[PDB]
C-alpha cells in the first residue's frame, strides 16, 4: 500500500487509490510532518502580528481589494466554502472522488499551503475508512467548489455534502459521526488551502491516462488480431521501415507487431505509421498529467525555509485541459483506425475470403452475422471523433469578475476526456468481438492456431467472459449481453487489461 | 388525450405523451384500420405469389444480393430482431422511449408499413400501461437497433430486454405475461417495418425541440429581468428599430422585451438583434422535426390505392441530424448571451451600482455573494458552446459493408441535444438566481415592482420553489439546495415553464 | 440596369452589380430624395440647437462618456475615418466592394441615416466608373473598418486608400482627382452613417448565396449524370416516397431528379433525403441574408415622420454570421456526397461495370484513368467538412473595451463562407470530369445518349470548354489544364452555370 | 552554405533555404554517391530479371493487381506523372516548394530510394539557380501530385508545369533550356521515387515550425512589454513559483519573464503557467516535424547492404498532420492570451492608470486612440482560435479506390497552419502596436525607461520600421501603412525577429 508523504506519485498508483486497489496509509517520516508544522506555523505568525497577506487578510479573487479585519480572519475561510456550495449535473464516479482525496492530501503533505496536519488526516482517513463524498460534474473551470465539496465532507461544513459510506449514502454530518470525527472550524488559510488548485481535474485526468494506456495497448493487441483475420503481409512491420522512420512511437508500435503477429490497404501496411503519433502523444499526455498532479497548486505559496509567502498562478490548469483535448483526439483516431480495420473485415471485397459481415453459418441463408454490431461500432466511433474537438479554445475571458481572464476548462476537458475513455470502453467490447468471431472464421477458412501469445491470452479471455466459430446462427445467443460482459469486465475488474499486461508494460518501460 | 390514428402529432403532444402527462388512445375509425388490414392484405399476397420484393424475400441492407427462400420468410423478419441486439450504452430517458413508442404506432397507422394490426395495438398498449423498454444512447447512425429493443420488448422475442413496469425493472417475457400478452411471431416485412425508420431519433429531437422552446421562453424573460436590474435602456426595443431590419426573430423578440419591460453595452442594446436568428432558427427546427416524425420513413413503402412496392429512402434522418446540430448552436449561443449579461451584472465596472458579485449584505466585509456561482455558470456555458459543434460532418463512408455509405448520424446528433438541453436546465438554474438576486438589488437601491407581470410571475414562482434580498449572507443558505430545485422543477413539474407560458404561447403563434 | 432607390434588392441583382453584370442607376424619385434631404435636415436641426445626440455630439461606442464641443461635432466624423484605418490582410475580391457600395448606397437612399445626398451619389458614380476601393480581409467582427476603406476612398480622405480604377491601382486621391471629385469634408453623423452597418458582411454573404444557389444546381446535375452512369434505380424518385415524407427540399430535389433521368447503396437511393435538408437550409439563408442586406443598420435611426433619433443595435450581424456557419455546412455536405459517388464510381466493387480509377483504355495496362483527380477531391472535400465548423460561437466576449460584448463575427464567417464557395468550385471541376468520363464510360459499356436535356447541355459545355471517351490514354492530355479551365469558368462566364440554369430556376421558383 | 548529403537537417537550415538565404550545395562525399550508384544498381538487376516488385513491375496503389509488361517498365513511371498531374488552387509560397526540394534531394541521398544520382543534381541545381516550380495548394492527402508538380519541372514532363526564374514565369521546358538541360526519361521507381512521400507536407510544416518558433518568442516579449506597461507585480514569475510546478514550459517562461522584466488579474499572475503547455507542445511539434522531414519516406525501400525490397507505410503523413493541428491550436492560445491582455490594456477598468483605448492626446476630446486596432484584433484572434479545429480528424477513408482508407491529410493540416502562422503575423502587428503605445503612455504616467535590454531592442525596432507617445492624435498617422510595414518585417527581413533572438535561442536552447 501507497505511503503519502509528499513525494511525487504515479499515475498507476493514483489509479489504483482510485479504484480501491490500494489503501493510502499517511507517512509517519518526521521531516515532512515537521514541515506541515512549520508552514502551519508560519501562517500563525503571519496571523499573529496581523500582516498583510492575501487570502488570510484579503478578500478572494475578485474581491481581494476588501480588507478583512483579524477577528473575522478564520470566519471568512469558513465563508469561502459556504459560497462555493454550487455543485451540480451528473455525480462524478467515485474513482475520481478517491483519486481527488489522494492526490490534494499528497499535495499538501509537502509543507507549502499552510494547513494544519488534521485536515491532511482527515482526508487520508476519510479514503481509507472509504467515505467518499458525492460530487457531481459542473462548476469549475481549471477547482473551488469540487474540492470545496471534499472539504465541507471532511470537516462538517454546514452547508452539507453527501458522503456515500460503507454502501449508503448520507449526510456528511452522519458519516463524520460515524467516523468519531467531530465538526472542525477552518484556521486561516486552511479553507483557500484545501480548494485553490488543480487536485480534482488531475485526478479525473491521471485516470484517464491510466485508461488511456491500457485502451492503447488493447487496440493494439486487438489490431494486431485484425491483422491476422485479414491476413495481411507482416512485411509492413519489418525492421528496416521504422529504422528509416524513427519516430520512437512508430519503432515501439512495429516491435509490438512484430511481437503479436501486391500490397496491402493503408489500415494495414501503414499501421505503425498511423500509430506512432498517438503512441507518443500518449506518453507525452501521461508526464505533463504526472508533473502537474505531483505540483503544489495553492496560491499563496509558503516557504519555510525562508519564511515567505509567494502569490502564485499555479492553481491554473491550462496543460491539463489541453492534454486532455489531445487525449481525446488520440481516442477518436485510434476508434477511427479500428472502424476502418472492421469495415474491411466485414466487406467481401477486401475481406480477402471471409464472409460478409462475418456471418458464421452459410446453411441459413438469412444469416447476418454481424451487420447490426458493424452499425453499433459505427454509431460509436463518431462520437468519439467528434469529442476530438477542443475545449481549451472556448474558455470565458470574463469569468469571475473579469478577474480569471484565462482559466483554461481543465475541469470540462477532463469530463469530456471521461467520456471519450467511457465511449472507448463500449467501442472496443464492439472490437474485441469483430476480431474473436472474424479470426476465427479466418481460421476456417485456412482460432488460437493464428495467433502469437498475447493475442491468444485475449482471445481466451473473451472466449471465457462469454462462456464460449464464435458465432454461429444469429438466433443462439444476444450480443448485448456480450457487450455488456466485455464493457463490465473493461470497466471492473479488467481481465481483458490483464490479458494484454505485457504491450502495457512495455509501452511503460519505453515511454 | 390524444388520438393515434396516422394524422400527424405536434411536438407538443408527442413531448406530453413522454411526460406522461397525455395517454394515447388507438383510434376506431373505420378508414384508417381498414388500410391498415388492406396493406397487410397486398403483403400477404405478395408472400402467396412468391413475388420478389426487398426485406420481405431478399436479404437486408448490404446482403440483400442473397434470397430468401419462402418458408423462411417469416424467420427472416425474428432473425432480423436478433442480430439487431447491439443496444448498449447509458440508458435513454423514458421519455424519448415513450415518444418513440408513440411515433412509431402512429407512423404505422398510415397504412403504408404492411405491419399487423395487433403490433400496433401492443405498442399502444404497452405505451398505456407505462410498460417502457430500456433502450440505451448507442446503435444507431440515423434506427435498427433502438427500435429493435422495442420491438423485441413488445413481442417477447427471445433476445430478452428489459422493460420498466409498474415502478419496477423486469425480463420482457416477464412484463408481457403481466400484460396478458403472449409471445408473437413476426409475419413478412413486419419485422424490418417496426425498425427500419427515424422515429426513435425524432422522438429526442421532439423532446428536444419542446424543451428548447420552453428554454428560449425562459432565457427571454431572464433576460429582461437582468436588463431591467441593469437599469438597461428600453430605447433598444423601441418599434421603429425592428420595423427597418424586418427579421421576424427580432420583431417578436422586440415585442416580447417591450412587453416583459449614452448607449448600453451590445448585450443589452443589440439583444433583439442577437435573439432573431435563434429564435427563427428554433422555429425552422420546430417545424422540419414536426414533418419527419410525421413521415412513414419505412423503406418498403406499400401502396394499397395500387398495390404497389416502393424501394424508399425516407430511413435516412439527415434532416433530424443537421437540425439537431442547429438546436445545439442555438442553445450554446443563448447560454453565452447569458453568461455576459451576468458577468455585466456582477462586475460593479459594469453593474451601473449592483455590488460586486452581487453580495446581499455589506456589513460582513467577507461576504463573496454569488461569485462561485459565477464560476459555475463559466464552466456550464462552454460546454454548450462546444456542443454547438456539429456531428453530421462526420458521417461513416464505410458503414454497413459499404451500403450506407451517407447516413447523417441523426441518433447521436439527438442524442447530443438533449445533453445540451440538460446543460441548459443547469444553466438557467443557475442564470435565474443570478436574475432574481440582481432583481432585488435594484429595488434596493432605487423586486417585484421593478418588473412586469410575466417577470412577476417567474420571480415569484422561483421564490416559491426555493421557499423564500433573495440572498444576504453567504452562510444562510446552500445554493447547491437551490439549483437542485429549480433543475428538478425545469425537467419535472416546470412550474418555471408555466410561468412564462405566455411567451412561450406567443412564439407558438407567431412561429 | 438595376435602380437603386431604396427599395429591397434582390441577391441575384446584388451578385450582378458586383460582377459588372449590372450596371447601378440612382433613383430619380422626389419621394426617395426629398425623403433623403429631410433626414439630413433633421441631422442640421439637432446640430443647430445643440441637442445630445449619440454619434453627432458624444463619443463613439466604448468613449460614448465623454462629450464633443458643436465647434469639434463636424471634425468628430472625419476622426473617426482615421482611427477606423486599420484594415489589413489579404485583398477582398472586388465582387464583394462592388456589392458593398451597391447596398450601403441602396441603404443609405432609405432615409434613416442622415447622410447628404452627394455621398449617396458619389458611392453610386464610383460604381458606376468601376473604381474600386481595394479593401482587404481582416478588421471586422460584424463594419467600421472595411466601409471605412469605401467611405475614405469616396470622400477623399488623408487616410489614403488604394482604389482599381481604368485597371490601374492608385491613391484615392488620383482617382477621385480623375472622377472630377473635390475632397469632401464630413458633416454630422455622415462618417458614421457611412460606416456603422452591416453592408459589407451582407454583400460578402449575398455573393456566397449566389454562387451556393447556383453550385447547389450544378451539384445536383452532377449527381445525375453520376447516379446514371453508375445505372442507378430511378425507383428512388418515385413521387410516392417524396409524397411520404413532405420536406419541400425532398419534394423539389426528387422532381428535379426525375426530369434529370437487390436495392443501391445510400448514396444513391437516399439522395433526395439527403439534399432536402440543404435545399432548404439554403433557401432559408437566401432569406435571410436579403432581408438582412436590405435592413438599416445605421445605428442612429432618423424617422423623419417625427423627426426623431432611435438608439437601434441594427448593426449587429449575428444573423449573417449563423448563415453563413450554416452554408459553409451546407457546401460541406454537397462535397462529401460528391465524394462518397465518386468514391462509388472508381471502385470496381461499386462500379457496376466501370473500369477501375475510370481508366479509358484497357489496351494500355498502366493507364490510371482518374485515380490522382479523385486523390484531388479527397483533399479538397474534408476542407469543406472542415470549414462546417461555426465561427459564430468564438465570438469575442472582450472587443471593444468590453463595450461589443456580443458582436457575432459576421465579417469573418462570411469570408469562411467565400473560401468554402472558391473550395468547393474547384471540387466542382474534379466533379464535372469524374461525371463526363463516367458517363462516356457508361455508355460505351451499354455519353449524350444516356442524359436529359440539361444534363446533355451540360456535358456539351463540359466538352466544349476542354475542345473535345472523354479521356483515353493517361499522357493525351493534362488534367490540370482541363480543372483550371473549368475553375475559370465557374468563377468567370459560368458556361456551366447557364447549362443548368433550368435548375436553378426552379429552385428560385419553387424556393 | 549547407551540403545535402542524406544527414539530418534542422528546421533553421530547411527554413534557411526555403527563405533563400542558404544556398544548398550536393554532397562530394564518395560513400553517399557511392550508396546512391549502389541503389540504383539494385534496381537496374531488380528489372533486367523480371522480379515482381511493386511499383517497378505492377500498378500503382489501388490499381497494384494488373502486371506491367519489362517493355513498359520505364513508360510506367513516366506515365505516373501524367495522371498525377491534378494540382489546383491558390498557389503555394516559393518557401514551401524550395524547402520540398532540399527535402525531397535529401531524403533521395540517403540511399534507399533507387533514384539516379543525376535526378537529385537535377533537384539542386534548380533549387540553385533559383528555378522554382509553381505549385498549387490542391491536391494532396498526406504528396503524389505537389511532388509531381516538381518531377515534372525538373525532368521537362511534357505534362507542362510552372516555373519561376530570373523573376519571370515561364514554362518547365523553356526553364530547362535556359538550365542548359534536356528533357529526361525515367528509369524504373524512379518517377515513384519522387513523389512516394511526405516531403512537401514537412516543408510547408517545417516552415511553420520556424516561424511559430519566432512567434512564440516574439509573443513572449509583447506579453512582457504589455505586463510592464499594466504595472504588473513581478511575483508571479518568482523562483520559487515554477520551482513548486516543474512544467519545463513553465520554469523557462518565468526564467524568461524575469529577463525581460491585491493580486493581478490571471492573464498576468497565470502567465508562465498558461505558456507552459503551448512552449512544450511547440517543441514537441519541432522535433517530431524534424524528424519526419529527415526520414525516409519512399515506400520500396532499398537495402543496398542486402540488396532487399521492402514495402514501406513511411509515405503515411499522420504525424504532420497531427503536430499541424496541435501548432494551430498553439497559435490560437497565444492570440486569444494577447487579446485578453490587449482588453485589459484598454479598460480603465483594468488600465490601472492608461488612457481608454491608449488614446494618446487628451486634449482632442473626440480622440479614439486604438479603438479600431483593437476591432482589428479581435476579427483576428478567433479565426487563429478557430483553426484550432482539428482537420486529422475529417480522414476519408474512401480515399483512392477505397485503398488509401487511412491518409491524415498531413498537406490540408499542413497548409491551414500556414494560413494560421499569416494570421498570426498579422495579428502580431497589431500587439506590437499596442504594446508600444502602452508602454509609452505608462512612461509619460510614471518607454525604454521601463523596459529591458531585448523589450528595448524590440521597441526601437518597432520605432524604427515606423520611422518614428507613438499616437498621439488619431489624424496624425495611417496605423494601416504601419501595420503593413510590421507584417511585411515579419514576413521578410525579420528585423523584430532579430530583436528578440535572444529568447528564441534560449528556447531553442532548452528544448
Amino acid at each position: 500500500n501507497p505511503v503519502l508523504s509528499g513525494a511525487p506519485l504515479s499515475i498507476n498508483v493514483v489509479a489504483d487509490i482510485g479504484r480501491q486497489r490500494l489503501i493510502p496509509s499517511l507517512t509517519d517520516d518526521e521531516q515532512v510532518l515537521n514541515r506541515v508544522h512549520a508552514c502551519r506555523d508560519v501562517v500563525q505568525k503571519a496571523v499573529r502580528n496581523n500582516e498583510r497577506i492575501y487570502g488570510i487578510t484579503t478578500g478572494f479573487g475578485g474581491m481581494s481589494d476588501i480588507p478583512i479585519p483579524p477577528q473575522h480572519v478564520a470566519q471568512t475561510q469558513d465563508n469561502l466554502l459556504a459560497f462555493l456550495s454550487t455543485s451540480t449535473g451528473a455525480s462524478l464516479d467515485p474513482r475520481h472522488v478517491r483519486a481527488a482525496m489522494a492526490l490534494r492530501a499528497n499535495v499538501l503533505l509537502q509543507g507549502r499551503s499552510g494547513v494544519r496536519l488534521e485536515l491532511i488526516e482527515r482526508l487520508v482517513e476519510f479514503l481509507r475508512q472509504d467515505a467518499i463524498p458525492v460530487v457531481c460534474d459542473l462548476g469549475s473551470i481549471g477547482d473551488l467548489v469540487p474540492l470545496g465539496v471534499i472539504a465541507r465532507s471532511i470537516i462538517g461544513h454546514p452547508s452539507t455534502t453527501q458522503v456515500k459510506y460503507q454502501g449508503e449514502q448520507a449526510d456528511s454530518h452522519d458519516v463524520l459521526q460515524q467516523l468519531n470525527y467531530s465538526a472542525l472550524q477552518l484556521e486561516a488559510k486552511e479553507g483557500l488551502a484545501l480548494v485553490n488548485g488543480t487536485s480534482f481535474s488531475s485526478a479525473i485526468a491521471a485516470n484517464c491516462v491510466f485508461e488511456s494506456q491500457r485502451l492503447l495497448s488493447l487496440s493494439l493487441v486487438l489490431q494486431s488480431i485484425m491483422v491476422r483475420a485479414l491476413g495481411g503481409h507482416p512485411e509492413a512491420f519489418h525492421p528496416f521501415v521504422d529504422e528509416n522512420k524513427p519516430h520512437p512511437g512508430q519503432g515501439w508500435s512495429a516491435q509490438m507487431m512484430r511481437d503479436l503477429l501486391a500490397q496491402d490497404r493503408y489500415s494495414l501496411r501503414c499501421l505503425a505509421q498511423y500509430f506512432a503519433p498517438i503512441v507518443e502523444g500518449i506518453a507525452q499526455i501521461s508526464q505533463s498529467i504526472s508533473t502537474e498532479m505531483n505540483a503544489v497548486s495553492d496560491n499563496p505559496l509558503i516557504d519555510v525555509d525562508t519564511g515567505r509567502f509567494h502569490q502564485s498562478g499555479n492553481f491554473l490548469g491550462q496543460y491539463v485541459a489541453m492534454s486532455m483535448d489531445q487525449l481525446r483526439r488520440h481516442l477518436g483516431l485510434l476508434a477511427k483506425h479500428l472502424d476502418v480495420q472492421i469495415a474491411q473485415l466485414v466487406a467481401p471485397a477486401f475481406n480477402n475470403g471471409l464472409p460478409a459481415s462475418l456471418r458464421g453459418n452459410s446453411s441459413r441463408p438469412f444469416n447476418m452475422g454481424l451487420k447490426g454490431l458493424q452499425i453499433t461500432g459505427n454509431s460509436i466511433m463518431p462520437l468519439l471523433t467528434y469529442l476530438g474537438n477542443p475545449l481549451t479554445e472556448h474558455f470565458p475571458t470574463h469569468a469571475e469578475e473579469f478577474n480569471q481572464n484565462i482559466n483554461g476548462l481543465s475541469w470540462g476537458s477532463a469530463n469530456l476526456a471521461w467520456r471519450s475513455v467511457q465511449l472507448f470502453q463500449h467501442y472496443l467490447s464492439v472490437a474485441s468481438i469483430f476480431a474473436v468471431q472474424a479470426i476465427d472464421l479466418r481460421a476456417g477458412l485456412e482460432g488460437r492456431e493464428l495467433l502469437g501469445e498475447t493475442a491468444t491470452e485475449l482471445y481466451e479471455t473473451v472466449y471465457d467472459l462469454l462462456e464460449r466459430p464464435f458465432l454461429f446462427n444469429d438466433d443462439e445467443q444476444s450480443l448485448e449481453v456480450d457487450l455488456q460482459m466485455l464493457n463490465g469486465d473493461l470497466a471492473g475488474a479488467g481481465r481483458m487489461h490483464e490479458a494484454v499486461s505485457s504491450v502495457t508494460d512495455s509501452f511503460l518501460a519505453e515511454f
